[PDB]
C-alpha cells in the first residue's frame, strides 16, 4: 500500500498550441535532438520519456541549492502530444493518459485556440498543472545564462527586459482569467490548490527549466491526489502497433498502474475482437530517451508504472491504438 517499495512513477503531459516549444522543452532535458528528426515538421504522435528521480534532482540543483526540496517520487513519466489542430484525438488520449500536465505556452503568443482545446481538457478532468511561458530568449535584449534557475538569470537583465516581460506576463494572466483561470507567476502564488502556477521557461536556453521541474515534481506531490503516489490495480495502454526487426509485430504501451512482467497473459482488443496472448519481451528504450524513437531496447523481467514499454508478443496483428490492456491470471 503505502510502502515505499511500490512507490509509483506518475504520469506527466505536456499540451500546447502548435509549435509553442513541447518537443524543443523535452530536447533540452533530455539533451536528445527530435524535433530536428520529426517529418514534416510536426509531432503527430504520443511520445514517452521516463526520467529516473536522480536526472530531476541533478536538473533541479540550481533552484535547490540549499537542498531542502524533498523528493518522494521515483522517477517521472512525460508524455510529449502534438500541437497542430488536427490532433485533437491524441491530445485527448494523452490528456487522459497523465496524472499532472504543463501546459506551454508562447510567451510572444500568450494564449491560441489549441492552447484552449487543452485547458478544456485539464479542467474537464480536474488536471493539476503548471504553465511554462516558453520562449523567454525572445524577449528583445534577453541576456542567457545556460540552464539557469529564472529568478536568478531575470534579476541579471536590464530593466527593458522587466518591463516587457511584465507587459507580456500581465497580458496573459488577463488572458488566462478569460478563460476562467486565476494564475499566478510561481513564486508570486499564495493558493497552490486553485491559481494556476507560471513559470517562464526558454527550451533554447534552458532557463527555467529547472524551475519547471521541481514545480511538476510539486504537483506530484501536492496536488495529485496521494494514493496515484503508489502502485496499485494494473493500467495499460496501448499507443502504437509497429513491426520491429527480429520482434514482428510489437505493441507500444503505457503502463500507467501496476506491474507488468514477462510470461503475462495479457489481453487486449483488436479490430475484431479481443486478442489474448503471452508477453515474450518486455523492453524499454533508455532512459531520457523517447520510446517512439528507434534504438537499442533494455529487457526487463517486470517494469513498474509508470512508464513506456515495447512488448514483443505472438498474435498482435490488428491489434488497436487506445484500447486497454489487461493481464489474466492463471486460474479462472
Ligand atoms: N527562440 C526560441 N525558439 C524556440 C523555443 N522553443 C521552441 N522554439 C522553436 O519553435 C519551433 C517549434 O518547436 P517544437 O519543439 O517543434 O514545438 P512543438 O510545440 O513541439 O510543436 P508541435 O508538436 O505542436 S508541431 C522550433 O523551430 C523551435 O526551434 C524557445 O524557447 N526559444
Ligand atoms: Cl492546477
Ligand atoms: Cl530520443
Ligand atoms: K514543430
Ligand atoms: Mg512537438
Amino acid at each position: 500500500h503505502m510502502n515505499k517499495d511500490n512507490l509509483r512513477s506518475p504520469i506527466c503531459c505536456i499540451l500546447g498550441h502548435v509549435d509553442t516549444g513541447k518537443t524543443k522543452l523535452l530536447d533540452k532535458i533530455r539533451q536528445t535532438n527530435v524535433q530536428e528528426g520529426e517529418a514534416g515538421g510536426i509531432t503527430q504522435q504520443i511520445g514517452a520519456t521516463y526520467f529516473p528521480v536522480e536526472a530531476i534532482k541533478q536538473k533541479t540543483a540550481v533552484v535547490n541549492k540549499d537542498g531542502k526540496f524533498e523528493f518522494k517520487v521515483p522517477g517521472l513519466l512525460i508524455i510529449d502530444t502534438p500541437g497542430h489542430e488536427s490532433f485533437s484525438n491524441l491530445r485527448s488520449r494523452g490528456s487522459s493518459l497523465c496524472n499532472i500536465a504543463i501546459l506551454v505556452v508562447d510567451i510572444m503568443h500568450g494564449l491560441e485556440p489549441q492552447t484552449i482545446e487543452s485547458l478544456r481538457l485539464l479542467r474537464e478532468r480536474k488536471t493539476p498543472f503548471v504553465v511554462a511561458l516558453n520562449k523567454i530568449d525572445r524577449l528583445y535584449g534577453w541576456k542567457k545564462i545556460e540552464n539557469n534557475g529564472f529568478r536568478e538569470s531575470f534579476a541579471l537583465q536590464n530593466k527593458a527586459v522587466q518591463n516587457e516581460f511584465r507587459n507580456r506576463l500581465d497580458q496573459v494572466k488577463l488572458q488566462f482569467a478569460e478563460q476562467g483561470f486565476n494564475s499566478e507567476l510561481f513564486y508570486e502564488n499564495k493558493n497552490f490548490a486553485r491559481y494556476v502556477s507560471l513559470v517562464p521557461t526558454s527550451a533554447h536556453t534552458g532557463e527555467g527549466i529547472p524551475d519547471m521541474l521541481k514545480l511538476i515534481v510539486q504537483l506530484c506531490q501536492e496536488r495529485m491526489a496521494s494514493s496515484l503516489m503508489y502502485l496499485s490495480e494494473l493500467q495499460a495502454t496501448v499507443l502504437e502497433v509497429k513491426a520491429i526487426e527480429g520482434f514482428g509485430v510489437t505493441i507500444d504501451v503505457i503502463l500507467s498502474n501496476g506491474i507488468l512482467r514477462e510470461g503475462d497473459r495479457i489481453v487486449l482488443c483488436g479490430l475484431e475482437g479481443p486478442i489474448k496472448t503471452n508477453i515474450r519481451a518486455l523492453l524499454t528504450p533508455a532512459p531520457m530517451r523517447e520510446l517512439r524513437i528507434k534504438g537499442q531496447y533494455i529487457h526487463h523481467k517486470e517494469v513498474k508504472a509508470a512508464q513506456g514499454v515495447k512488448i514483443s508478443a505472438p498474435g498482435l496483428e490488428g491489434a488497436i491504438a487506445g484500447s486497454r490492456l489487461l493481464v489474466v491470471g492463471p486460474d479462472d
